[PDB]
């Protein structure tokens, strides 16, 4: 009989990296041990089964993306190597090592040539597969990337920082232009909501800082949740979003009006440590420190 959600998936070690393919029922996630996997996932019980791991990395994989095309997975580690992956079946296609001189946390692919990484010490690195060494490489946070988003026109990398900020770098000038006045909670996830007009962000303190677009040096908005902490956001639609936190829960989220819809799920009293959202828009897959991954049905919500 098949369900609603694909079943859950039981890992031998917790989950901070999670991507879901942009034209498969595939789910890839990266564990604090270094193993990466790849899941095919179906809402027939039984059927979801492990179709790949690799296990190139040296320490934890903190973030994993598949490329637009399909074709290739990228990871990154604690490790300080990016790795290329391929999506057939795991074979490690390039590594670089030393990429950063600091762990890796933070990965996002700006086009099928172009990507970014952020590591713990707050370095931003810029990389074309086409070209050997970064085409930036930027210092101005103090504190881990936690979290990054794309300008919709390709031209900003924003940034979530431990030291409160959010940043701004320009992909094609490959040019700092601002850091934000900082804000209390470590800012954990940013993500663009209302058609590209606002960036949101989450904090270490369970607040949702907006910024309008173009007015990046103050925040124009804030609410708080009923959580002590908002460790990492999905976006569902132009204004509802999915949040989780420490407390194990996963929240639905409306912006402007800023308010807090319902909760999604939880992982009972254990860390949500990332959120993914299907290609088909139909889950939402969450990594917690149970050693999960959970799917939630988004037809519901939408509604």
């Amino acid at each position: 009989r098949i369900r609603d959600t694909p079943e859950d998936i039981v890992l031998e070690a917790p989950a901070s990296g999670l991507a879901f393919h942009p034209a498969r029922d595939l789910l890839a996630a990266g564990d604090v041990d270094g193993d990466v996997f790849v899941f095919s996932y179906s809402c027939q019980e039984g059927e979801t089964k492990e179709l790949w791991s690799s296990g190139h990395h040296l320490k934890a994989c903190r973030a994993v993306a598949f490329s637009e095309d399909g074709q290739k997975l990228i990871t990154v580690s604690k490790d300080k190597a990016i790795h290329v992956l391929d999506v057939e079946q795991g074979q490690l296609e390039r590594r670089v090592s030393k990429a950063h001189g600091a762990p890796i946390n933070s990965l996002l692919l700006v086009d099928e040539n172009v990507l970014a990484t952020g590591d713990d010490t707050g370095g931003i690195r810029l990389w074309d597969q086409r070209k050997e060494g970064p085409l930036m490489d930027m210092r101005q946070h103090e504190e881990y990337i936690a979290d990054m988003a794309l300008d919709p026109a390709k031209k900003l990398l924003l940034t979530a920082s431990g030291d409160g900020c959010l940043g701004i770098f320009n992909i094609k000038r490959r040019r700092f232009e601002l850091l934000s006045e900082p804000q209390s909670g470590d800012l954990t996830s940013v993500t663009l909501m209302k058609w590209g007009k606002k960036v949101a962000c989450g904090s270490s303190e369970g607040t949702i800082y907006l910024f309008n677009w173009n007015g990046f040096g103050a925040t124009s908005d804030r609410f708080a949740l009923r959580a002590e902490s908002i460790d990492c956001m999905v976006p569902v639609t132009e204004s509802l979003l999915c949040t989780g936190s420490t407390d194990g829960v996963i929240r639905a989220v409306n912006i402007l009006p800023n308010r807090v819809v319902g909760s999604v799920g939880q992982h009972t009293g254990e860390p949500v440590e990332e959120l993914a959202l299907s290609h088909c828009g139909r889950f939402l897959a969450s990594s917690g420190h149970d050693q999960r991954l959970k799917f939630w049905d988004m037809a519901q919500l939408r509604a």
